[PDB]
């Protein structure tokens, strides 16, 4: 089947050893180098590569002396703190799975992953601790509450290096500390959850292979960043989630400076860049509408970066290239990627560029976009559903096999739930989720389209489309929007202005609210379900 896209042979093969192993040589590497491994932006807090590599390794001792065998499980619950990867490589070193979740979830959100993923140990950051003791009721199982991001106890618990030091021997050395082996292909690494779920969290099981795949990609020349210790990337997003979780582990492996940005003021955010000299970073698009509005870019010493990427969600096309071309490069980069994929599958190959496009298939993947009724696979520059193969796909979801199998079928092949095409040259473009079109009449209107147009507009910040109900037509395209500060829009002005840029079906007869804030998920998917209640208010 030629419709079947398949992607090229890696630059650098994949390594032996588990993602434990993996990691250890190349922090180790690092170590002995000098180099620094993560930088509060905000504070300019920083840790070198050999003191994270050395309370890893210390952590990974405490947690067998505590007892936790093979397979074991242990969490987080943090917003992004530069500690917030030490539980994550311990477990990696010893075999234990990790399932990192973030403070901000829901409480709901929170007792439901982690009834799911049955944590012995939870790292949890100060903020996160009452969450997580309400959690500890009802997940009775957790038997231990360690504070993350606190160099003395707190609240009564252990921080981490008192955990440590209370399960290790005095003058333990870490580098006598041996990672352990695994089963690659079958060995859970990690339990993570996706963002923006209309239903509660699933536990998406990821193996040592599925992240050592990954450590291919992120160094590879073309589909990643090529090893350059010392080098600089800001980094914006959830280190909970799959996009934040191994684009940092791939940082790391390719001996950068992360530097962590959890501020998004345009003056912290153009501060950080400047002071860290940072070479890349990779954004969700509301950063892209801070950059493209500011007056400030001429005041700082940008010339550092010379990569900005983006993932998570749709990009106005035309918002990229506008922010692009105000840092005088090229284009943006960009990666698609699902928690249950491990990491991004189609990424922007260095020096293979196509405007709009979301990228190219990484290699040891294969795509293909099938039809929606028929399941059949199309050829290029026809829009159905992308599905992919290869071996970053997950395990499965714990104790959900019924999800599992309706995600991957009876080929192996993962339908990701999401539209686009490719074209020609096998460019990519993801348009938008499957369950997000609007069924105007016969159409399929995808609200990112609309979002796109919404978010040229220059008092427009910020916008969300949905669909609401109607007995004629179906669904009716209808927006949620922020204004600009110090500008307005009437409803009718909004609706004019879309209806002079786009098809008469995708005007937005459903209307417009003004808000304070478009509903999102935590990587910026739109939030359907909450814009459809704004829309079903009354002005
Ligand atoms: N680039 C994109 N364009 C449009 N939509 C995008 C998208 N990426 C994710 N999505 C949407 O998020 C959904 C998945 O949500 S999710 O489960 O929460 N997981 C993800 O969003 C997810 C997991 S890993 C990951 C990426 N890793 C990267 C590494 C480098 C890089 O440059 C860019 C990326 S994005 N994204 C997709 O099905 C799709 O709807
Ligand atoms: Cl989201
Ligand atoms: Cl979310």
């Amino acid at each position: 089947d030629e419709n079947i896209v398949v992607g090229p042979k890696p630059f650098y093969p994949i390594e032996e050893g588990s993602a434990g192993t993996q990691l250890r040589k190349y922090m180790e590497r690092y170590a002995k180098l000098g180099a620094i491994a993560f930088t509060n932006a905000v504070t300019g807090v920083d840790y070198s590569y050999a003191e994270y590599l050395e309370k890893s390794c210390c952590l990974g001792k405490a947690l067998q002396n505590y007892g936790l065998v093979v397979d074991g499980r242990i969490a987080l619950c943090s917003e992004n703190c530069e500690e917030f990867f030490i539980p994550v490589i311990a477990g990696l070193f010893i075999g234990v799975g990790v399932a990192p979740t973030n403070e901000i979830y829901t409480l709901r959100e929170l007792v439901h992953s982690l009834g799911i993923s049955k944590p012995t140990i939870v790292f949890s950051s100060k903020k996160g601790l009452d969450k997580v003791i309400t959690v500890q009721k009802t997940v009775t199982t957790i038997k231990t509450i360690v504070i993350l991001d606190s160099k003395v106890d707190y609240r009564g618990y252990q921080c981490l290096d008192t955990f440590i030091k209370r399960n290790t021997p005095p003058g333990f050395q870490a580098s006598s500390f041996k990672t352990v082996e695994v089963d690659r292909k079958e060995q859970v690494a990690l339990i993570m959850n996706s963002s923006g779920s209309t239903g509660l969290p699933k536990g998406v099981q990821l193996t040592h292979e599925n992240i050592v795949t990954r450590f291919s990609h992120a160094r590879d020349p073309i589909y990643g960043n090529q090893v350059s210790p010392g080098t600089a990337v800001l980094t914006v997003v959830p280190f909970h989630h799959g996009f934040g979780m191994f684009t940092t582990l791939g940082y790391l492996i390719c001996g950068f400076r992360v530097v962590m940005l959890t501020k998004f003021d345009e003056e912290t955010f153009l501060k950080t860049l400047q002071d860290y000299k940072c070479t890349s970073v990779i954004l969700v698009p509301t950063l892209f509408a801070i950059l493209n509005k500011s007056e400030l870019l001429n005041k700082y010493d940008l010339s550092n970066l010379v990569e900005i990427a983006s993932g998570g969600a749709p990009l106005s096309k035309e918002v990229g290239e506008a922010v692009a071309r105000r840092f005088n490069l090229p284009g943006v980069r960009q990666g698609y990627g699902l928690t249950e994929t491990t990491s991004a599958i189609i990424i922007t190959p260095e020096g293979d560029d196509k405007p709009g496009a979301s990228g190219k298939v990484v290699p040891l993947f294969k795509a293909k976009v099938i039809d929606l009724d028929t399941k059949k696979s199309l050829g290029p520059n026809r829009r159905g559903e992308v599905c992919v193969k290869g071996p970053m796909l997950m395990k499965g979801y714990v104790n959900n096999p019924e999800a599992t199998k309706e995600l991957i079928d009876e080929e192996g092949w993962l339908h990701t739930g999401d539209i686009g095409y490719y074209d020609e040259e096998k460019h990519f473009f993801i348009v938008d989720r499957l369950k997000s079109l609007i069924k105007y009449k016969g159409y399929q209107v995808p609200p990112a389209e609309l979002e796109s147009v919404l978010l040229q507009h220059p008092s427009i910040f910020d916008a969300g489309v949905a669909g609401v109900p109607d007995p004629v037509a179906g669904e009716l395209p209808g927006a949620v929007v922020v204004l600009e500060s110090g500008k307005n829009m009437t409803e009718k002005e909004v609706m004019d202005y879309v209806a002079s840029q786009v098809s008469n079906a995708k005007r937005l007869r459903g209307g417009v609210r003004f808000v304070d804030e478009v509903p999102k998920g935590l990587t910026g998917k739109i939030d359907g379900r909450a814009i459809r209640e704004i829309l079903k208010k009354p002005v």
